[PDB]
């Protein structure tokens, strides 16, 4: 089997992308953040605090034929960026674009944090790393891709997120038609639960690439790209008037400026960020300071290649027994 899903992003700066996903019999469709960083698939439902709920579409179980509760389990969740979820779960059927899983573990949020009330846009997360990482207890459940993994015609997902444009989750087999060139696959450590790998270097705008080991997560439900201070600074460097605000919590320019590009390394491969992906706008309406794309890692404790890097590339998520990750330019 296969699935195939176009993304959307749920704002002008790509902060994030939409995945409608159908729920439950009749099916229930859902626009979920796919997330490469997390292993719960949980959703705003019939159960969730009203007060919690501001525009987000809904979840009923009761409403669905083919839901059962999970007796007993719960879920709780904290993200990196401060946000978090909680609730019961059922199981039910889920399908992606065409491909579908019966029995997957549908976690239903009681309590969500501010963040997620506000962003009416999503109205859950399907998580795509690797389900020692899922969170239900007291018996961990299996992510999506997990449960459908051995039913895919190949055992692989891509990401082909799009800047300021649609772009595509595909399930099973890799359309070789997405990408130029050639994919360059890079050995991934599952240690974390995370698509962790090595990125062998960067240049900044037309500058020498610097080869130097960078470990990181390819994570699609990050928006921008958190890498080591030292290769942050190098790029601000390179923009007039840039400097990092601790009041505004980041690296910030001149409006004004045109941005350079930002090239990282996938083996002997480089993939070009063009310098308006970076572009994050105004920090607050009407303001000349812009937010910037590129920020530290420090205090993290881990490099991400969020959506910044990951749009600017062809992303395959190789889920054979010996995970890889490829990506190719597009």
């Amino acid at each position: 089997s296969t699935g195939s899903a176009t993304t959307t992003p749920i704002d002008s700066l790509d902060d994030a992308y939409i995945t409608p996903v159908q729920i439950g019999t009749p099916a229930q469709t859902l626009n979920l953040d796919f997330d490469t960083g997390s292993s719960d698939l949980w959703v705003f439902s019939s159960e969730t605090t009203a007060s919690e709920v501001d525009g987000q579409t809904i979840y009923t179980p009761s409403k669905s034929t083919t839901a059962k509760l999970l007796s007993g389990a719960t879920w709780s969740i904290s993200y990196g960026d401060g946000s978090s979820s909680s609730g019961d779960v059922y199981t039910d059927t889920v399908s992606v674009g065409g491909l579908t899983v019966t029995g997957q573990a549908v976690e239903s949020a009681k309590k969500v944090s501010s963040s997620f009330t506000e962003d009416s846009t999503i109205d859950g997360l399907l998580g795509l790393a690797f389900s020692t990482l899922n969170t239900v207890s007291p018996t961990q459940q299996k992510t999506f891709f997990d449960n459908a993994k051995a039913s895919l015609d190949s055992p692989v997902f891509t990401a082909d997120l799009g800047y300021h444009a649609p772009g595509t989750y595909n399930f099973g087999f890799i359309d070789t038609t997405a990408y130029t060139g050639s994919i360059t696959y890079t050995a991934v450590s599952t240690k974390q639960g995370f698509w962790e790998w090595t990125s062998t270097g960067y240049a900044v705008g037309s500058g020498t690439f610097k080869s130097t080991s960078i470990d990181g997560i390819a994570d699609t439900g990050t928006t921008l790209l958190y890498l080591p201070a030292t290769v942050v600074s190098a790029y601000w460097a390179q923009v007039s008037g840039a400097k990092s605000s601790s009041s505004v919590g980041g690296y910030v320019f001149p409006c004004s400026a045109t941005l350079p590009s930002f090239t990282f390394g996938v083996g002997s491969a480089r993939i070009v960020i063009p310098g308006d992906y970076i572009d994050f706008g105004p920090i607050s309406t009407g303001s000349s300071s812009c937010f910037g794309g590129i920020q530290s890692s420090a205090g993290i404790g881990i490099n991400i290649f969020g959506d910044v890097a990951l749009k600017a590339a062809f992303v395959v998520f190789n889920g054979a027994t010996t995970p890889t990750l490829g990506f190719a330019s597009k």
